[PDB]
């Protein structure tokens, strides 16, 4: 049964074979079949054998349009991000700015005492991230989960209407320095995604199971009032930050995990997560879907004060996958509840 698989909602790893590894849909639908979802964040370590890229010593002159300095701002676990747009710069020129005295990862032991002094000293000398890049570093020959082809179901959306979404169906690069964050947030259309990290210094994470996500939800509209009237999901602004004390404070469920380069990490729908980057470094990110995540996309609770504009039109996948729903659908009256603990379908193998 599916509430008998990953009970605890813990953060699994997995290292597949590289026959597991090249069928990129199907590992998803096997790691599922293992409860890996119920954590809302997974671990895959790839095949030693496996390279996206041959090497990154040439893209010392690949151009950041919009790097962002990222002003924290709170206390006691509780903090909004402000980004000032900086001038584009090259890698070379990041690189150099993250790896400077004034901006380098600090000293520290155990991980434990890097996450306090993040922590500590998150709203002071605010770091430059490199942010939302269009672009790939995969070489183009490249068939196994490849970020910039992964052939799901989300591909619907392009081959049926054209529409394009930068880092959703198409390929974001993250620049990241010491201190650098990604606020709480589920995807976009409550999407799955995947991220590579390429190369550099450690990414942390927190996440929360899509099946307390609720419970997330609740603790924030309480410690930020103001943005809770003025959106019903004012999270996915990416602009709040809360800390590990916090959660355990106010008795959130959630898990911690480092990626460190060559690792990827699948979030899953409904999956909130956060976290920051040890030191200089480079991820690659976009969404996906399976046929689970076509009941979230119907029921995602989108931003309302359109500081958020990405919206994918649900009628094609209701129609293709659930024909059977769809004029109910329509007409408002489909009452379908999500059990988060459920595997995708495919899965069932
Ligand atoms: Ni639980
Ligand atoms: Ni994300
Ligand atoms: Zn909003």
């Amino acid at each position: 049964e599916s509430e008998t698989l990953n009970p605890s909602a813990r953060i699994m790893t997995f290292y597949p074979t590289m026959e597991e590894f090249r069928n990129f849909s199907r590992y998803i639908a096997y790691i599922e079949s293992q409860g890996a979802h119920r954590a809302g964040l997974a671990k895959v370590v790839p095949p030693k054998e496996w390279k996206p890229r041959a090497s990154y010593d040439d893209i010392d002159d690949l151009v950041i349009p919009a790097p962002i300095q990222q002003l924290v701002t709170g206390q006691s676990g509780l903090f909004t991000q402000y980004n000032i747009q900086k001038k584009a710069m090259t890698v070379r020129e990041f690189r150099k700015i993250a790896n400077s005295d004034k901006y380098c990862t600090p000293r520290y032991s155990e991980f434990e005492e890097l996450e306090r002094k993040y922590w500590k000293n998150l709203t002071f000398n605010p770091p430059i991230y490199g942010a939302d890049v269009n672009g790939t570093l995969y070489e183009k020959h490249v068939d196994e989960w490849n970020i910039g082809r992964l052939r799901t179901i989300l591909d619907l959306v392009e081959k049926e209407s054209g529409i394009t979404i930068e880092g959703v169906n198409t390929p974001y690069l993250y620049f990241g320095m010491w201190k650098t964050s990604f606020a709480w947030h589920t995807e976009d259309m409550d999407l799955y995604s995947i991220n590579y990290l390429h190369f550099g210094e450690p990414k942390s994470w927190y996440s929360v199971p899509p099946e307390h996500g609720k419970r997330l939800e609740r603790l924030a509209k309480g410690f930020f009032p103001g943005s809770a009237q003025s959106c019903e999901a004012f999270l996915r602004h990416k602009m709040t930050l809360i800390s590990p004390l916090m959660l355990k404070k106010y008795g959130i469920p959630f898990d911690k995990v480092t990626q460190e380069a060559g690792e990827f990490m699948i979030t899953f729908p409904y999956g909130y997560h956060a976290g920051f980057n040890h030191g200089f470094n480079c991820a690659e990110s976009t969404n996906f879907a399976t046929r689970r995540w076509i009941e979230y996309g119907k029921q995602a609770v989108l931003c309302s004060c359109r500081k958020d504009m990405v919206k994918i039109s649900m009628d094609v996948f209701v129609r293709k996958f659930q024909p059977e729903r769809y004029k109910l659908w329509k007409a408002g009256k489909d009452n379908t509840v999500i059990d988060h603990t459920l595997p995708t379908p495919e899965a069932a193998e």
